[PDB]
């Protein structure tokens, strides 16, 4: 048949008012999402009238709300879970379930009797949490990727993500769970029904997914110098899972991609050192093309059918429901604060501000208005929903969006840190005079010695960016002097090919965060890296359990070997955090007397240096001695390390010379890669001989 | 309503299969697709037993064709067309038009007439042509890779590739034609209604691509640190092209998708290297998708549906065809040999036997088969095509290429040169030499002391892979180490951002040709390099065409009776002449809707609106003629050029004039634009001719970029040519042994240099605007990539964290794009400064 496929033509052309909008709008503080959906309403007005509406353009007028809910949400949240910092993460997971999971219950259940109290159109309880689910999933990633630049504390920014992943992955589950009771009756059911259904819920999603992950993240470590069988795995991986979750057996299917997300964003180093990059571009704009669409069939469906039946009243109450939906955040977090604080890092009072006003409103929302709109054909329901959440998404992205920059300069950690300008300055006349010795060295040549030199100075130099108690002042330089001169020593030795992957972060996060910490020397070994030398956990209770307990019964030996293994990595870890310590601190201690001008700190630097060593050292015999085969097998292990970092050195110096050819090393290239690879993938421990 | 969307399963775990033969069939010569044939021909049967895998595999079963013509082909033949190496095939352009036009009009012919009796089938002359034109498409990538793994010619691929990506192209077009006028007749119209058809699937659909090429490469140079932006228009640029040329507006279709391809790829400085490198991974994984799945759906199709009716001769006929189809082509080429050893590289025996097996079929002849079998609806058409085409293809993945790789070592262009091997050997007994040093520095350390060594052993080293009348060996030997002593010296010099590229490829090629030439150097540039020199096209010619053209007289004589100067000021300021070609510009439309009316209450306003607009158009340049003219007088009769926007004038005033009354006068009612009002129309379309006076410069402006840019590439040719003479002259001075090998090869190159220096020095003295351009741009572009190296030192010491290194990094990106579009021409300083 001459049938075509109508939908080409829209989905496409959407995509290039998206590239219209982001390349022009990207210099104003406002966002281009309200443009979009400015020109979808613009576009639907037309629509109504004119016979442009054909089967497409109409279709998506009224789009099925199964395939969008089954396609677009994944997608738009596994984005965002593969995007996450996963080390930081474990870090204050604790903290980060306790502000979510209360916070969203508090806020959707408050939310909703506000509206079940103030709203004249009558609501029942169901309906009501459907609109509160619906108006608490946030969408901060504008706050974020402003924040970083600045300087600001990482811990904000993992911990906003954290906050926000969990809340609209939670916030599909309340809407789903909420939406059966009354768009879709079933009769009745009992309490043990009630009980089966939120253990399947609740705890199957997260358990399938992780086995998934655990399958997937087995079978691609097996795989050796081919992109195309990574690529193809996790794009069948990830839709297998979420397919198979929800459809086949009755599960949370988001929760499942939650859990696969994160558990092969923390697995990175089993992927190959070039896919993941092409796997972020490739999700991120599945992401960007996802809410493209989902803003403009918004904007299209809201002028025509979610406007006929509207009154002053409505828009009167659009005010007080904005007013106390950043209320209620506020007092969530306002109430929580002392909670957080106690348990581990908590905020002051400043970072709630932000965290209050730095939530903005989602395209999850959106989705889930509008398939709420599409189940239902009255106007008491879908007509409210869809206008109440563009209503609310339009003035959020108006107001906080504009003025969270003005909020910030205010609040005064906008401000730049007087060493980084100083380093600045520094940095740009350094390269100004490097710049003027190559200069020097091609004016001298006999044949560009005709170049005209005003386009040397118009290539000139990117400038500036910023332009514009006696005892207590020494101490504090020799301070933030010895954290960052210590810190360079893990980078100076890794990059020779030392400490693993892990160390360098383990040990330089414990360097930064006593940083802003005030009068207290950093790595003070009271448990920063004695915990990882100890590793005290019930894992060996576990085993012990299983001993104790004990082809079914040859099953329990396989529990052991596990277990074994996991606490070998740990030894192993402790191994390297230790040595990786010891090592810079070697340098430091030779480095540290050329810059310090006063003797009695620089006795009492050298004096806390010694003891910091000492303990460590005896502390490593101590591990070595009861489990030498872990100290042998790391030693092993690194210097096949150090060996292929020579090796490919040494190719690369050959062909930058010149002396070999491309494919040839090329070819040697990925053989020493396949080599490394296969080193990685190494047995934990090694029997000493 | 999506209660199962069941259409996604399937195919995930098809690629799922198509991963597993790739992980455990790698080492078997045989390519996975015959494993991916035999998977869906297992799969087939139980999917027709089980009523559930019949569900799943229903939509497989009953795939329409119309859907998998327009989306699996287009996204193959731009994969196709993306990995293509544009410069090597545009040196061999007309060779590999003449070759894969001739070979495949020659092979449908043969096959539709041996298909037309010998198979005894029920078949009319059309049908032998759709099943001719449906043998007749290839894919040799396997082939190629194999050619690639050991090093055979780069032109030879270049061409297997060309005529290959034309063969496709060109037969999906020939079936297209071919099955509209079988399976849905239409009758006949006119001779004139087939030449139309002819042209419109000819010439359009290449020139709608080269605008819709031309249009996105424009907009993406102007963006600037976005990838998502331009990975987007990319794809909704073909897309959008695609859809438009197949359905809407009737053109070819894929080739505008060809034409757009290869723009894109020979216009790739303008893209962003991650944009470009993303952009060939995400085509290519699409490409294998789209190859598993149409295998997966061939495997299907011919288990459940087809073979189900098969008599014994017909395996026999299977035979038949499969030499016809290994002898035709071969002839072919033997054929046009002494032709197209005449045209460009030329050819050879032995590659003529490489290409005559190389010949592999692929996914383009499944997919169409299927097509036709999905829009079949007897045994004569379809199954038999199916049982057919998969014989074919199954056959030749089978044969030839397992049997290519005797034939290659049989023929002998497997051999590796003993030069590289022993230079092989030695550079990995050097890196052996660095492997054991490195293991004496750490056997020794305070704490990687108790380490086991025979872990060095795994360590080890690639062993060499490959394993295994006095005058003339001295020549070649050392016009070899001349040859290897330049191109090392070429690739320095780009590294060290000297060179820039197309110099260095085309110079490095131009070396090679040297290499593999019988005791021939790389020559004095008699015309190797001096026609980079020698701007020699007609480009320069048409622009003295142009300038002729464009001659008029600098400045009109000064009016001044009445407002004098300020009047001709009025009559010469660019601000009028943007207000003339503004109101051309504006009244184009009304021609557009005059001419929509005459094609042709919604009537009435028309029938004076348009007249009204005429008169106002009319009246506006009257005004402005008065507004010139005056005070030239003669001068304005002189300008002949100026003149022709009179008669314009004095038609629309006839037209009006005539219009007025029609009756009372003049015309009144004879054979006349009385008879028929479109003269009165027709000639109101003139007005919008008297624009080029300000178009012309813009080509003008564009042949002289034209010209400088091939100034300044035989410039850096020649200083690469120069600057390696001069480092092998100093390098190699000493290596040579006898004396008279080295004095030969001196006097050489003394000619060559003495040669090129004189020839260079003339090109700058006649044309001293690109030389100093040229030394401008590569002098900043060599500032800012020692810039950069700097940078990346002050990172790698820890001086400046990695986001500050970033900032300033994008920020030397975004000053090399801008080099990257500067003009090339620079205008010369005053000898003051
Ligand atoms: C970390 C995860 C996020 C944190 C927690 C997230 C969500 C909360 C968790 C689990 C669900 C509890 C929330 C609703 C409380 C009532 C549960 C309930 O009652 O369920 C039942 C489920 O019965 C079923 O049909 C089971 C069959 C449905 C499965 C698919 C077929 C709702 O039907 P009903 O019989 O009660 O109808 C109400 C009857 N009247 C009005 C007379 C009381
Ligand atoms: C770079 C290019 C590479 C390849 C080079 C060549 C490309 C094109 C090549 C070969 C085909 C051209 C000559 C084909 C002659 C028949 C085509 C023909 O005549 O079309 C006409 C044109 O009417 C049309 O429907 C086109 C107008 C309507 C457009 C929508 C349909 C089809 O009417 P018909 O008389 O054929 O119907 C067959 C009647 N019987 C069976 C009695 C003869």
């Amino acid at each position: 048949h001459a049938h075509a496929p109508k939908v080409i033509v829209f989905i496409s052309g959407s995509c290039l008012f998206g590239a219209i909008s982001r390349s022009l709008f990207k210099k104003l503080p406002i966002p281009y999402t309200v443009v979009l959906l400015i020109l979808g309403a613009i576009l639907g007005v037309v629509a109504s009238n004119v016979p442009l509406v054909e089967e497409h353009t109409r279709d998506v007028a009224h789009m099925d709300p199964h395939v969008l809910l089954q396609i677009f949400l994944p997608v738009l949240i596994f984005e965002s879970a593969f995007a996450m910092d996963v080390h930081t993460f474990m870090r204050s997971f604790s903290q980060v379930c306790i502000l979510a999971l209360f916070g969203l219950v508090v806020a959707s259940v408050l939310t909703a009797v506000l509206a079940m109290n103030l709203f004249n159109y009558n609501w029942n309880f169901s309906e009501a949490m459907m609109f509160g689910a619906i108006m608490s999933a946030t969408d901060p990633v504008a706050v974020v990727a402003l924040l970083k630049d600045l300087g600001a504390s990482k811990q904000l920014g993992t911990i906003i993500e954290g906050e926000s992943l969990l809340n609209d992955g939670c916030a599909i589950v309340i809407f789903n769970v909420f939406m059966k009771m009354v768009f879709f009756p079933q009769l009745t059911s009992t309490v043990g029904q009630n009980v089966l259904y939120f253990l399947q819920v609740a705890v199957a999603g997260p358990l399938w997914g992780y086995a998934v992950a655990k399958v997937t993240v087995f079978f691609l470590s097996h795989i050796f110098n081919d992109a195309l069988v990574e690529i193809t795995i996790t794009l069948a991986a990830t839709y297998l899972t979420y397919y198979i979750g929800d459809i086949w057996l009755e599960v949370s299917g988001v929760l499942a991609v939650v859990v696969l997300g994160l558990i092969v964003n923390a697995e990175k180093t089993s992927i190959s050192p070039e896919v993941e990059v092409f796997l972020h571009r490739f999700w991120e704009m599945l992401a960007y093309l996802a809410n493209t669409l989902i803003f403009m069939m918004v904007g299209v469906v809201v002028t025509q059918k979610a406007l006929v039946a509207v009154d002053k009243m409505d828009w009167f109450y659009l005010i007080i429901l904005y007013l106390a939906i950043t209320i209620i955040r506020g007092m969530v977090i306002s109430l929580f604060s002392p909670i957080l604080s106690r348990i581990g890092y908590g905020l002051t009072w400043r970072n709630a501000v932000i965290m209050t006003w730095g939530g903005l409103r989602g395209a999850v929302g959106l989705a889930l208005a509008l398939v709420v709109e599409n189940l239902a054909g009255n106007d008491v329901i879908g007509s409210k929903f869809l206008f109440h959440t563009a209503g609310i998404v339009v003035l959020t992205l108006v107001i906080n969006a504009t003025t969270i920059q003005t909020l910030l300069r205010i609040l005064g950690m906008s401000d730049i840190s007087i060493p980084k300008r100083l380093a600045m300055a520094g940095a740009v006349r350094r390269i100004h005079e490097g710049q003027n010795r190559t200069l020097n060295m091609l004016k001298s040549d006999r044949f560009l010695a005709d170049a005209d030199w005003d386009i040397a100075t118009a290539a000139c130099e990117i400038s500036d960016p910023y332009s514009a108690r006696e005892f207590a002042d020494m101490m504090e330089e020799a301070r933030l002097r010895m954290l960052k001169a210590e810190k360079i020593s893990y980078w100076k030795q890794f990059e020779h090919g030392m400490l693993a992957r892990e160390a360098l972060r383990l040990l330089v996060q414990h360097a930064e965060v006593a940083a802003d910490e005030k009068d207290q020397f950093i790595l003070v070994d009271d448990l920063k890296k004695s915990w990882q030398i100890k590793g005290i956990y019930p894992w060996l209770k576990r085993k012990l359990e299983d001993l104790i307990s004990e082809l079914t019964k040859a099953l329990i030996p396989k529990l052991i070997l596990v277990v074994n293994g996991k606490i070998n990595n740990q030894l192993s870890l402790g191994y390297d955090v230790g040595k990786g310590y010891i090592i810079g601190e070697e340098e430091v201690g030779k480095i540290i007397d050329r810059m310090v001008d006063n003797k009695k700190i620089l006795r009492e630097l050298k004096h806390i240096s010694e003891t910091g060593r000492l303990q460590v050292v005896k502390e490593l015999g101590l591990l070595q001695r009861e489990h030498p085969g872990i100290a042998v097998s790391v030693k092993t292990r690194q210097a096949i390390r150090t060996i292929l970092n020579h090796s490919r050195e040494t190719i690369h110096e050959l062909q930058g010379a010149g002396l070999l050819d491309e494919m040839e090393a090329h070819k040697l290239e990925l053989t020493v890669e396949i080599k490394m690879k296969r080193l990685m993938n190494a047995p934990s421990s090694i029997p000493p001989p």
